[PDB]
């Protein structure tokens, strides 16, 4: 469980992400795809992209980056009370898209990397730790739903 203090650190840097949702989403998905190429292959929408420059030039990739961070922002602002936000996400990612929890760990690492890059003054180690705990909490609750549905990772 995160403390109120931890949630404030998390939401303080997230309100900054929201000044440029699309540029953060681009950076995060490109980081994820470059560092873990198995993740790109899960997207029929994006698997034609072969270079970083092509990824940066894709307007559809930018569009989906906003979809992803908008969903994640709505989750974080619930401060743990996110059961209704996670249900449909867990269901689709386990059963339709087939995304292992490990790949949620990968995108969590890409988020932290990009938040550190763009917001160092509001993403010191205390805020890094808090954001890690919030993304861990996300993964834990999704993982419980995956397990229910018989999917792994
Ligand atoms: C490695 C792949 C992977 C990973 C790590 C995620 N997803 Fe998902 N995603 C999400 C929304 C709202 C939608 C319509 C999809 C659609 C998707 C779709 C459908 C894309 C489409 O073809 O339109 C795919 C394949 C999918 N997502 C692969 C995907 C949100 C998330 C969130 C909040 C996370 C974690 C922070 C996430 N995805 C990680």
């Amino acid at each position: 469980v995160l403390s109120e203090g931890e949630w404030q650190l998390v939401l303080h840097v997230w309100a900054k992400v929201e000044a440029d949702v699309a540029g953060h989403g681009q950076d995060i998905l490109i980081r994820l795809f470059k560092s873990h190429p198995e993740t790109l292959e899960k997207f029929d929408r994006f698997k034609h992209l072969k270079t970083e420059a092509e990824m940066k030039a894709s307007e559809d990739l930018k569009k989906h980056g906003v979809t992803v961070l908008t969903a994640l922002g709505a989750i974080l602002k619930k401060k743990g009370h996110h059961e209704a936000e996670l249900k449909p996400l867990a269901q689709s990612h386990a059963t339709k898209h087939k995304i292992p929890i490990k790949y949620l760990e990968f995108i969590s690492e890409a988020i932290i990397h990009v938040l550190h890059s763009r917001h160092p003054g509001d993403f010191g180690a205390d805020a890094q730790g808090a954001m890690n705990k919030a993304l861990e909490l996300f993964r834990k609750d999704i993982a419980a739903k995956y397990k229910e549905l018989g999917y792994q990772g």
